[PDB]
C-alpha cells in the first residue's frame, strides 16, 4: 500500500532538472511569503545590530511537480528539499546568520496536485540596525529587515505578501520581550532597486522601538540630582568654617566627573552630544558653581561682610528654585 | 557466522523507502520520550538563557523492519541512522543546539523483531527562561523545555511520555550544582497548540529554581549596613568639631552611592525596582538625612543651645531603632 | 520546450575538465574584477583590524563554454560553480573571512554565447589596517584591501579593474557609517610582486579614513580642563587655612592621575607618546605646580611676608594666561 | 612491487561490515587503552572547567584483518579509519570537545598480522570539575576524567588499561605548567554502572590539583595588613588633634571595603564563607574598632581625663600583640 | 589541444594507490620544508599563547608521477590535492589551527617530470610559549615553532630544510610588528624524539622576542614617582598644622595601593615576585615612612621639641637622595 507513494515520488524525480526554474522562458515566477517572529533578540546599541528568530516560509507554483494520488498532501522533510529547484533568498543586512540542526534540520517541503509547493525554514538573523541617539534615551528606533533574490531579477521571481499585513508578519506575545526596548508594532512595505545587473524586487520589513525609561533613573539621573543637592547643604554651614565648606565642594564636583564616565561606559561611542550628557552638565554647572560663590564670600569676608552674608542667605533660595525649574523643562521637552 | 547478520540488515534495506513514515495513510504514529539530564548549565540571568546537557531518547514501533533470527537485539552505531526514518523532533524554545562528535558521533540504534526502535542522542541546549526580577534576589523561577514535531501535525505523529513522572525524567544528583541557584524539583505537561499548518502535539518539561541568598549578603547588604553604623557615630562627636562631623557626612553618602552602581553592573538591566534597590535607598536615606541634622544643628547652635543639645542627644538612640526595627520588617516580608 | 535548456547544459559539461584554465598553453587568461562594499565593518583599533562586507565579482572569457539557443544568457545558481573552473582569488591580508549561507549560498553564474562567464560573490573580510597613533586622535589612516591569484603567476592569469575608479569600487552612503571614523574616499593601484614561485599580479584598494573628534573631548580633555580651573580656585583662598588649601591640591592631582590610567584603557597599549598623552602631561604640571606655590608660600610666611602676599597675587593672574596660551598653540597645530 | 600491498589492502575490505564488532555473537571484545597528555589546559574555577590536550589510544584484535605479507606492519592514515569497525568511546563529563584537522586529520591506524589494532586520536576535552571552595585558597582539588562505550554493554565490549598505572597516563614535564595549581600526580580506577539500558564499564582517571599560594597575598592578604597598621597610628596621635584621627579612621574603614568587593570579582560566587573572607572580616573589625575607641574617648575627655589617656596608651601595646597573635593561628590552622 | 594534458592527468591516477606512501618498503622518502612569515599575530601574555599566519611548502619526489609532454610543469589547485598521497604533518605544540577557504581553498600542486612535487598551504597557528615573568618587563623569550609527522617514524619519512636558514624561514617586513614586542631574529634546529610507537624527526624554529618598554612607564613607573615626591612635600610644611599634613600621608599611601592592585590586572596571575613589584614596594616605603616619621615628630613635640625639628629639616634631604639613588641602581640592574 504503501508503495503507491513510492512510484509517485520516483516518477517527480524522473526527468526533472532543479537547475531550471519553474516556467523558464514562459512567463515570471510568482512567489509568496510569511514571516513568523519566534523571539526578538537583544538589541546591541554598541554595534548596531539585533538579533532575530523567524520562520520564514516560502510558497510558488511549479508544473513539473503535478501528481494524482489518494491523498492531496505529501508531508515530507529536508531530505526531498534539495532534489528540487528552491529560491536563493537572501537577506541583504544580514551580517551573519545560521540555521538550526538539531534534532533534524528544520525544513519542510509541502507539495499540492495542482502544483502548489510550501517551503518552510527557520533561521537566527543578526541584522544592523542604524540609530540617531541625538534624543537619548528618549529616542525611537526603526529597525528594518530586508531580503530579496541574489540571481533571478524582477523580470523572473517576484516576490509579494499574503493577505494583510497582520497575517504577513506574527510576533510571539512572550517573544516580544526585551529588558530596554518596546516592540509597538510592525510594517511591510515593497520596493524595487536598480543595480549593475538589472533590476530586483526587495521586500522589506519595519519594527518600531520604544525605549523604557527607568534604569538610566536609577542608574544617572538620581545620583546626580543627590549631588546636586548635598552641594547647596554647604550654604546653610558658617562662613568661617572654611574646612568644612571646602570638602563639600571639592568632593561633590569630583563624584559628578566620575559619573560622566561611568555612564557612557556602556553607551556607544557617539561623537555627538546626547539629552543625557546636557543634562550632567547643567548639574556640573551648579555644584562647581556653588564653590565659587564661597570662594568669592570668603575673599571680601574680611572687606564688606554685609553684602557677603547677604549672598550667603540669598544662595539658599535662589540655587533650587533655578534647579527645581530646569528639571520641569527637561523633562517636559523630551516627554512632549 | 557472522554473515548471518549481515543478510538481515541488506535485507531490511532492501525497497525501505526513508522518506516515509511507518504506517503511512494508514494509522497515527506514536512515539515515547524518555529524558536524562546529566548536567545544568549556568544560568545567565542577563540573557534570559540557560544551557542543559541530556541524553534525549525517542521510541517508535515500525513494521517494516521485522526480522528473524538467533539474536531478538542488534545493536549498532549512527552509521544505520541515516539509512531510515527518524522524526523530526526540535525544540521551539532552543536558540542555539549543538551535538558531540568525538570520538564518534554520540548515538545508538536499536531494532527489536516485533519492531520496536530506540534512538538515544546527546546533545547540548541553550534555551530561553523568562524571568520577573522583582522580588531579586528572594524570586523562584520556573524555566520550561519545549519540544515536539516540525512538519507532523498531531493527526500523524503523537509524542506521549512513558511512564511516570519520575522515571520519565531524572537528573543527576551532582549535575545539578549551581551558583546561585537551587534545583527543586521537576514536573512536565503536555498540550496541543494550533498554527497556520495545523495542530501539532507539544511536550513540556518545567524545571523548579530556588535562588539561594548569601552571595549578596556578603556583596550588598553588609556594606550598606556597616556604613548606616559609621555616620551614627557622627552623633556622639561634639557640635564644635564640624570639620571632624563634616567627612563622616560626606563619605558615608558617597560610599553608597558607588555601591549602588557597583551592585548592579552583575544584575541584568531591569526596567523596574527591586527589592535590594529599596534596601539601599532607605540606608542612603539615614546617611543623608544624618547630615541634615548636623547642619539644621549648627544653624541654631548660636541661638537656641538647649534645643540643639536635645536633638544631639535624641538622634543616638533614635535611629539605630529605626534601623534595626525595618531589618525585620523586610527581611520577614521576603522570608515568609 | 524547457527540455531545450537542459541538453545545452549537459552538451557544455560533456568532455569539459574543471582542472585545466580556458587557453591552457596558447594564450594568458585576463579577469576583470569589480567591487561594491554594502557595508564598513567597525575597525579595531586594539586589533589593528576591520571587518568589510562585499559582493566580489569576477570575469572571463572561455570558448569552451560556447553554445547557441533562443536565450543569450543563462542565469544559473551555485550548483553548476562547482563544475567547471574558476579562479583561485584569495585576499593576501585577510586574517580570517568567511561567506553566507543562508538561506542559500549567496552565489550567481551567467553564461553568454561568446563564452563570456560572470560569477559573483558575497564575502566578509577581516583584514589587517596598521596604524601610525602619533598624531592620536588627529590621525589620518589608510587601510588597504589586497587580493590576487594564488597558484597562476602572471604569465597566465592577470587581474585588472574593469572601467574607471569611480564604477570598478562602490560604496553604499548609509553603508560608509562609523561610530568614530569618517569614510573620505577610495583609491585604486596595481603591482606586481616577485616571489620564489615566480611573479603575480596584485590588485590593491586603499580606503583613506579621519577621525572624527568630539567624543574623546567629552571623555579627556574637558576634565582636564576643569580640574586645572579647580586649582585655581586654592590661590583666592587665604594662605593661614592651610588645611583648606591642602585639600585642593592633593584631590587635584589624584584626579588627573586616574584619567590618565582610565583614558589608556580603550587606546592600544602603544609604546610611544601621543598628543593626548602631552596635554594630560600639561595639564598635571599645571595642578602639581600650584601644590609646590602653596607649600613654599608657607614656608616663608613668617620670615617675609612681604613677598609672599605678591606670590599669591601674582598667580591669579599669571596661571590662567599661561594655560589659555598653551590651548591655541595646542589646538592649533593638529588642527592646520 | 608495491601492487602486492595495494591487493592485500583490496582483500581486507572485500567481504569486511563495518556495522559488525568483531567477534559479535561469539565472544566478548577487549580494547586497551593509553592515554598522553602532553599539556594541562586553564583551569576555569568560575565555569568550574578544565581544559586538556591528549593523545588517546586504543587497541582491540580483529580476526577479520589476517593477512600475510612481507611486511608484518602496515603503517596508514585516517583514509583507512572509517572503512572498518571503530569503538564509539566518548567522554561522559565531556562538555566541549574538537578534533585538530590541519594539515591532516591526526589518526593513525595500524594492523598487524594476527589482527591486532592501533588507533591513536589526538582530542581537546573541556571536562567539567566540580570543587569545594571551602579552605580556599588553601585548598586540594581532585578533576576527574571519564570515558566509556556509548552503545555497547559491558557485556559486549570491554575497557582495561594496559600495563602498570605509570605507564597507563604520562603528563610532559613542560605541560604541566599552570598559573595558579600544581599538578602532584595522577591515579586511575575502574567501575560498572547500571543505567536504563543496561551495564556499561566506566574508565576514570583522576588529577591531584595543589592550588600555589602567593598571587593572593599580593593581592588581598598584603593590603589588609598595611591598611590595619595604618589605622593603629591614630593612637599615638593627640586627643585634641579630632580631625586628624577622624580621616584615618574614615579612610581605613573604606579602603578595606573596596578590597572586599574587589578581591571576589576574580573568585567565582560561591554562596558559601571561605577562609579569606574571615581574614577580611576581622582586618575589618580592627579598624572599625579603632574609631569606636577614638569616638569613646572624645565623649569622656571632658569629665574624666584621667582613664581615657589610659585607654589611648593602652590601645597602642593591645591592639598589634593581638593582630599578631591572630595571623599566627590563621596562617598556622590551614597550613598544617 | 587542451585534451593532450587531460589524457596525462587521467593516466597518472590510473593505477594510484593514494594510501601508500612513494618508494615503499624500498627506501626513506625525504620532504624539504620552507616557511614564509606573513604576519607575526599577537603575544597573550595571559594564556601563554602566540598566533602567526604562515605559507608552509613541503616538497617530495614520487617516481609514480612520471610523465612526458610539451609542459615541464603542471599548475594545479586543491581539486587534485586528495586524489594522491601526502604527508600527515602537524604541529606539536599548536593548541588549534584553521585554514582559509575563501574564496577558494588556498591550495596548490605542482608536478614535475622528474617526479618532484610542491605543495605549499596557509594556515593560522596558535601555538603556546611559555615565558619566565622573573625580569619582567625586562624580559626576553624564546616562542618556538614545531612540527612533525605524526604517523611515518624516522625510519620511513624525514623531515630536513632546505639551503641555509635563511631562506628556509622568511618573515614579512611590516608583518613582525606588535604593540609591546620585538622581532630580532630567528633560528632553525633539527632533533630526534624516542616515543612509544618509534622515532620521529622534528623540525624546530625559535624566534626571539624583546619587549619593548614605554607603555608600562607611563602606566605604573611614573605614577609612583610623583606620588612618592607629593609626599616629601609634607615635610616642608610646619608640625601644628597635623591635619594638614596627614592628608598628605594618608592619600598617598592609598593611591599607591590602588596602582599596584591596577598594575597586575594585565599581567599574568604569576605566583613570583617581579621587578616592577619590587619597584612599587620600595615606593610604597618611602610614603609609608614619611607617615611614620610626621607621627614620631608629632608624639615629642613637647618634651624636646629641639631633636623634632632637626628630624623635620633632615628628611627634607635625606629621602629624595635616597630615592634617586634606588632608581640609579635598579634601572641599572635591569638595563645592563
Ligand atoms: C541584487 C544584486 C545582487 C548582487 C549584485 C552584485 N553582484 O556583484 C556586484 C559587484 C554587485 C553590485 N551590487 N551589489 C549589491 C547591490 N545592492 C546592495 C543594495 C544596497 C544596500 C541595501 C541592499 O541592496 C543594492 C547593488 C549592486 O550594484 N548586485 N545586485
Ligand atoms: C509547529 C509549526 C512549525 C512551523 C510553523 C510555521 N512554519 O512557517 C510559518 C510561517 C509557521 C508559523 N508558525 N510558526 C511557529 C509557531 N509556533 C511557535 C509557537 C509559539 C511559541 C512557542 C513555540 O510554539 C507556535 C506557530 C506558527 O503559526 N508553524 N507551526
Ligand atoms: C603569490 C604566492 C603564493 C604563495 C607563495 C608561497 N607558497 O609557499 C611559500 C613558502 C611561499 C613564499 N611566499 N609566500 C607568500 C609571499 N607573499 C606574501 C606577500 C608579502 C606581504 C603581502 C602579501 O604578499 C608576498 C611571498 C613568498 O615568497 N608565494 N607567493
Ligand atoms: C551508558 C549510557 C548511555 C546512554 C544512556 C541513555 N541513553 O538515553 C537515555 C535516556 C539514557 C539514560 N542514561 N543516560 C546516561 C547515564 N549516565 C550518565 C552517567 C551518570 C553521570 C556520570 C556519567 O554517567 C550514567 C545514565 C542513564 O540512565 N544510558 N547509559
Ligand atoms: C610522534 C608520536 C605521535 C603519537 C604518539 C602517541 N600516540 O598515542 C600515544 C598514546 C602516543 C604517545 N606519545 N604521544 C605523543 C608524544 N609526543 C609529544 C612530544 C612531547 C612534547 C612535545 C611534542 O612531542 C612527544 C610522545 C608519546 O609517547 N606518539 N608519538
Ligand atoms: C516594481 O516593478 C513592478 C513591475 O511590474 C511594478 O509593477 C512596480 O510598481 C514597481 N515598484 C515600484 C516601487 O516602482
Ligand atoms: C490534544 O489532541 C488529542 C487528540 O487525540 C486529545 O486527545 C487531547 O486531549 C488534546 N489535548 C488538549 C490539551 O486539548
Ligand atoms: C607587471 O607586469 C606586466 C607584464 O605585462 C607589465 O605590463 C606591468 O607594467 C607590470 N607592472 C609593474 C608595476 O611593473
Ligand atoms: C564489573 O563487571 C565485571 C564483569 O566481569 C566484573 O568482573 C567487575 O568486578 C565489575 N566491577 C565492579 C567494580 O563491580
Ligand atoms: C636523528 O636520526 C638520524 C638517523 O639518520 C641521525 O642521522 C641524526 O643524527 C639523528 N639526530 C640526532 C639529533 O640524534
Amino acid at each position: 500500500n504503501i508503495t503507491i507513494f513510492t512510484r509517485i515520488l520516483d516518477g517527480l524525480l524522473d526527468g526533472y532538472d532543479n537547475r531550471l526554474r519553474p516556467g523558464l522562458g514562459e512567463r515570471i515566477t510568482q512567489v509568496r511569503t510569511d514571516m513568523y517572529v519566534n523571539s526578538f533578540g537583544p538589541v546591541s546599541d554598541t554595534e548596531m545590530e539585533y538579533t532575530i528568530d523567524i520562520f520564514f516560509a516560502q510558497t510558488w507554483k511549479d508544473e513539473r511537480l503535478r501528481f494524482k494520488g489518494p491523498m492531496q498532501r505529501l508531508p515530507l522533510n529536508n531530505l526531498l528539499a534539495s532534489k528540487i529547484w528552491t529560491p536563493d533568498t537572501f537577506f541583504h543586512n544580514g551580517k551573519k546568520s545560521f540555521a538550526h540542526w538539531m534534532t533534524t534540520p528544520n525544513r519542510m517541503l509541502r507539495i499540492w496536485n495542482d502544483g502548489r509547493v510550501l517551503y518552510t525554514l527557520r533561521l537566527t538573523i543578526s541584522a544592523e540596525c542604524p540609530m540617531d541617539l541625538e534624543d537619548f534615551p528618549m529616542d525611537e528606533q526603526n529597525c528594518p529587515l530586508k531580503f530579496g533574490s541574489y540571481a533571478y531579477p524582477n523580470s523572473e521571481v517576484v516576490y509579494v505578501w499574503t493577505n494583510g499585513s497582520t497575517k504577513s508578519v506574527v510576533v510571539a506575545e512572550d517573544g516580544s520581550r526585551l529588558n530596554q526596548y518596546h516592540l509597538m508594532g510592525q510594517t511591510v512595505g515593497t520596493e524595487n532597486i536598480s543595480t549593475s545587473t538589472g533590476e530586483y524586487t526587495i521586500m522589506t520589513a519595519h519594527f518600531h522601538l520604544k525605549r523604557k525609561i527607568g534604569y538610566f533613573v536609577i542608574q544617572t539621573y538620581l545620583p546626580c540630582i543627590m549631588t546636586v543637592i548635598l552641594s547647596q547643604v554647604s550654604f546653610w554651614l558658617n562662613r568661617e568654617s572654611v574646612a568644612a565648606r571646602t570638602v563639600f565642594g571639592v568632593t561633590t564636583v569630583l563624584t559628578m566627573t566620575t559619573l560622566s564616565i561611568s555612564a557612557r561606559n556602556s553607551l556607544p561611542k557617539v561623537a555627538y552630544a546626547t539629552a543625557m550628557d546636557w543634562f550632567i552638565a547643567v548639574c556640573y554647572a551648579f555644584v562647581f558653581s556653588a564653590l565659587l560663590e564661597f570662594a568669592f564670600v570668603n575673599y571680601i569676608t574680611k572687606s564688606q561682610p554685609a553684602r557677603a552674608a547677604k549672598i550667603d542667605k540669598m544662595s539658599r533660595i535662589v540655587f533650587p528654585i533655578l534647579f527645581g525649574t530646569f528639571n520641569l523643562v527637561y523633562w517636559a521637552t523630551y516627554l512632549n
